[PDB]
């Protein structure tokens, strides 16, 4: 993971964040879209590897520079 740091694979979404959240990413793009975290000044969900806020992942995914269609 560009991001969290949880190793990512290329694959169909290119950007090589964890398989997680690009398929996330995906049925999130999807349904659930615009993840605006807990608006929690740049939360982060690395270097320890705790989620603590799901909203921020997707939000980093694009901060990375992770998009649906192999950005
Ligand atoms: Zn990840
Ligand atoms: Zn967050």
């Amino acid at each position: 993971c560009l991001v969290c740091s949880d190793e990512a694979s290329g694959c169909h979404y290119g950007v090589l964040t964890c398989g997680s959240c690009k398929v996330f990413f995906k049925r999130a793009v999807e349904g659930q879209h615009n993840y605006l975290c807990a608006g929690r000044n740049d939360c982060i969900i690395d270097k320890i590897r705790r989620k603590n806020c799901p909203a921020c992942r997707y939000r980093k995914c694009l901060q990375a520079g992770m998009n649906l269609e192999a950005r």
